[PDB]
């Protein structure tokens, strides 16, 4: 397999479906990436993560660099070997989570576990992601808060572009990394069309394997998010993957794919699972609700996952109310499987030229 | 399969190995029963419990009757169907955990979850175990504290024998239960040989499918426990299974089998697992210890379990220190598999007439 190859098999309007080929495997797109925080997708073995249909997972740099430490993970063989996931892993750059003394060089911060002091910069972030053995490396950026004034948004986007060039040069400086991994750049510019355009132009001039739309996971509401994607995604190179960071709910995903996004990650299916929220085609339910205490149906009556083949809402209700680990295990497996099934339906419908219809049908039912 | 058949295939001194056949499956003895507290073996799916080699699990009556409730579990189809374990389940009678107003009728108590008031008596305990659909039902007894004076020990053993007859009659009164499940009686008498003998005589006169040695899980120390088993187990009918309740550590098990015990349950491998203790043939280790932070070996280098095939001490160290659910999952799976492997080694060595040697070798290494 090549280091990185993105091929588009089918389109419908702005939506695309295709594959990214990398040394560790193929990623079907649009793709949803379960999040491993601290070298585990919470409450699942990697084989279970794979069984749900996931082709790639995300690792959080910030948490890994504090515990167990990047150098330690490298000494033990790299993140894949450490956690037992042998397919591609995308790592974030760590910047969002650090968001403290900031400067053009980078940021220094105190560990929220320890009070220990650490530093992150484009160069150190790229180095950490190398030590982890990440297949898709994210450039280090500066987070713009929402809302941001035009001047702050411009200053921060400009700094991010300077840091994107530093990230590119650090990545390219390291032979093993440049030959085996991919590097994605992140577009900033908040809600402002002109800044999004300057950011897209700067990133394309530098040149990346894929392009993320940053600065949207951050409180703006779905209508505004969709409005920003409307003009922002067409600014990115069409022939490379487009990744919307930190999104999101099933309806967010469907709308974002309609706007040309190919890759997603979110902690919702994992986190929501442990707290009692299960995704269904008829919308999310909270399994702790008393109405489920004697409900013998599965979490979702169309879902193909092993949880829905084997256990009832009533049993999972009991487990979650009782605080049992198996409750978290089953809810998380189901929610990740549901997300994978959603992406598969999205991929098939685009391939078949019926994605618009699928989106309309999906929304009608999910919100009924 | 018959309702209940215990066959002894081989003996060596007081130790026996054989099988108990029941409608839901065969139990190899000596047997270790993982404990399901609240209709789950903590942090494991039933298929994983079975994969470790377990033939039967224990359910806790006291917890189940408070949450989710016995009547509710019966309405949902019984415990097997509720939790997805289709092999035999032994339920305890609930009395140990309740141990509050006591009388010859039974005990009334306040829920430690709710302050709600509940009642337990030989008849209600047997009824609850029926509603759960238990395959091996334990007679309801009164717990004797340690230490106990001779007079208190006698009074409480005598009450337990009266309650054992009530348990027998309640069980026999219910057709579906009498035809499909088995009933075990519990010997009491604290450390006193004469009371243990009167208790054995009373229970044999009543007649049970198996006999538990009660009142030993309770603070007395291994030497005293072994001394009491020395004289107590030979008092029980030889042709029925002998169950030592709430024991225990691997060395406890080996010694107890040398004294004629066939069945064990304990929460150690589950509970100890979640707290960082892993069993090895070289003795228990606490995986949180800093010495394991870069140790690439499996938990135990002879263990055949899936955890030891796939993940390092270093990774599990990180998971447990980080408070991750997968840490509890992996430690529990390994510890239950280790216990099952220990019972298999015990069964083979008795069958092969080399159990004395195995016990000596096991102790030499485990305590080195
Ligand atoms: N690094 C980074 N991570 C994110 N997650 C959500 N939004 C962002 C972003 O703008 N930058
Ligand atoms: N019911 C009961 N359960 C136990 N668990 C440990 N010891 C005992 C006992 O003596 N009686
Ligand atoms: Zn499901
Ligand atoms: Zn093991």
């Amino acid at each position: 397999r090549p280091r990185f190859s993105f091929s588009i098999a089918a389109r419908e309007g702005k939506a695309r479906t295709g594959t990214i080929e990398m040394k560790r495997g193929v990623i079907r797109t649009p793709a949803f990436m379960p999040v491993g925080t601290a070298a585990t997708v919470k409450a699942l073995k990697p084989e279970t993560v794979r069984a749900t249909g996931a082709d790639i997972i995300l690792g959080n740099t910030y948490h890994l660099m504090l515990r167990p430490g990047a150098e330690r993970i490298a000494k033990l063989g790299g993140l894949h070997s450490f956690m037992g996931w042998d397919r591609p892993i995308l790592t974030d750059s760590g910047g969002f989570q650090v968001m403290t003394k900031q400067s053009e060089e980078g940021v220094t911060f105190k560990s929220h576990l320890d009070g220990s002091r650490h530093m992150l910069s484009p160069e150190r972030s790229i180095e950490i992601q190398h030590l982890l053995g990440s297949d898709i490396v994210m450039a280090f950026d500066e987070v713009t808060p929402y809302p941001a004034t035009p001047s702050r948004a411009a200053s921060s986007m400009e700094r991010s572009m300077r840091w994107a060039k530093r990230s590119r040069d650090a990545f390219d400086s390291r032979k093993e990394q440049a030959e085996n991994a991919a590097l994605f750049g992140i577009q900033q510019g908040s809600v402002f069309e002109n800044l999004r355009q300057q950011s897209a132009d700067a990133l394309a001039e530098i040149g990346f394997d894929g392009y993320a739309v940053g600065g949207l996971a951050v409180g703006e509401g779905q209508d505004e998010m969709f409005r920003v994607l409307d003009f922002s995604v067409p600014m990115l190179p069409d022939d490379k993957p487009h990744y919307l960071m930190g999104v999101g709910k099933p309806d967010d995903i469907v709308g974002a794919v309609e706007r040309g996004i190919d890759m997603f990650d979110c902690v919702l299916p994992t986190r929501s699972g442990r707290n009692g929220q299960a995704f269904t085609w008829d919308g999310p339910i909270n399994i702790r609700n008393a109405r489920f205490s004697e409900d013998l149906k599965p979490l979702d009556s169309e879902c193909h996952c092993a949880v829905c083949q084997k256990w009832s809402r009533a049993y999972i209700h009991h487990l979650i109310r009782a605080g049992e680990i198996l409750g978290a295990m089953l809810m998380t497996e189901h929610n990740i499987a549901f997300y994978q099934q959603l992406m598969q339906k999205i991929r098939d419908s685009i391939s078949e030229g019926r994605f618009s219809q699928f989106a309309q049908d999906f929304r009608a039912r999910y919100f009924a």
